[PDB]
């Protein structure tokens, strides 16, 4: 039987859960009859992303209703949905294009998980757990509840989470220390960059096999840009509040996963409203979206040069921002070093 700790074994079961894959699809109104799990394909997804982009273009120019009707139909031909009656919605706004793309990113990470899950030898020599654990190519270790690491973390979560957006309370079930294959070398260079911070990154749990296996990625060129306030990059937050909302949990499934990554920010190009960057000003190596709420600066703590902004949570200098919280975007995957993964339980106040 498996050598991995219990909590780790349970983490594997979680991310490699097939029923979760199906649930995510059915929750997208996807006909699993026509578009079964094993039918998903990278290529089918690039195509869908490209249709999505065309829609945005059509939406921006003000295309002639029929062009938006064929683009809409082209999308539902690619991604088979079930409505029965009423008919499929028209994709005629930045709003629908953002939802559909978000769904494609998720569906793509699910294709990756089902594909890893299937690839490799299925010889019962070793148990499913240890095997599927190998597939992630990252070293996972439990962090003891009573370690300074855990304490630092729990405090970061409590301080940066407030009664304001208190729709739920957060319980840290497990925290893991993680080191992906090749994150030690790829980062070593970018580490020679100042302003290194330990930030949050929340994502749906169905995306975790794909995130650990391939790392955080930047949207493909065919992806529409609507939805990326500061362009195609990797986003983080310094308040568990902002990230936790991307875990998409509910009273039905109240437990989610969230990452803590060390990101070498360099000089930050500060902005208050959306701006499609990607091409930064000289001397800038990251973008910082200024929010209304910041963790209290005085309480910031350190580590090997990695600042942990675990300050409680206060109003910031500028409120004339379109942001409730801060955002941090880097446009190079090498500027990211994932260090911890946390299993969180959401207790909704409802
Ligand atoms: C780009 C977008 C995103 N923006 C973020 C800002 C801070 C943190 C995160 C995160 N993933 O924790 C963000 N994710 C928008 C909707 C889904 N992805």
């Amino acid at each position: 039987k498996s050598k991995l700790p219990k909590p780790v074994q349970d983490l594997i079961k979680m991310i490699f859960d097939v029923e979760s894959m199906k649930k995510a699809m059915v929750e997208y109104e996807i006909d699993l009859q026509k578009m079964p799990l094993g039918k998903l394909s990278k290529r089918q997804i690039q195509a869908a992303y490209s249709i999505l982009s065309e829609v945005q273009q059509a939406v921006s120019q003000g295309s002639s209703d029929s062009q938006i009707l064929d683009l809409s139909n082209r999308f539902y031909t690619l991604i088979p949905h079930d409505f029965g009656m009423k008919k499929p919605p028209l994709l005629n706004n930045a709003d629908s294009v953002q939802a559909k793309a978000e769904m494609l990113d998720n569906l793509l990470d699910i294709e990756v998980a089902y594909s890893l899950l299937r690839g490799g030898s299925d010889d019962s020599s070793k148990d499913p757990i240890d095997v599927n654990y190998e597939k992630l190519k990252t070293d996972i270790k439990v962090v003891d509840r009573d370690s300074e690491e855990a304490e630092i973390i729990r405090k970061y979560v409590k301080n940066t989470h407030a009664t304001t957006h208190n729709a739920y309370d957060l319980e840290v079930i497990d925290i893991f220390k993680i080191e992906r294959e090749g994150e030690c070398q790829r980062y070593k260079p970018f580490k020679q960059l100042h302003n290194r911070r330990l930030l949050w990154h929340g994502s749906r749990t169905t995306n975790f096999a794909g995130i650990l296996s391939q790392g955080l990625r930047i949207a493909p060129p065919e992806a529409p840009v609507t939805g990326y306030m500061f362009g195609k990059g990797i986003y983080f937050a310094d308040m568990v509040s902002k990230s936790a909302n991307y875990c998409h949990t509910s009273q039905g499934d109240p437990i989610g996963l969230i990452l803590l990554g060390e990101v070498a920010l360099g000089n930050m190009y500060e902005l208050k409203h959306a701006s499609h960057i990607s091409k930064l000003p000289k001397g800038k190596h990251s973008v910082k979206g200024l929010g209304k709420t910041t963790p209290d600066p005085s309480a910031n703590i350190s580590l090997d040069g990695v600042d942990v902004p675990l300050g409680t949570g206060i109003s910031s200098g500028v409120n004339d921002t379109s942001l409730l919280y801060n955002e941090y975007i880097v446009y190079d995957i090498a500027q990211v070093n994932l260090k911890y993964l946390l299993k969180l339980k959401f207790n909704f106040k409802t």
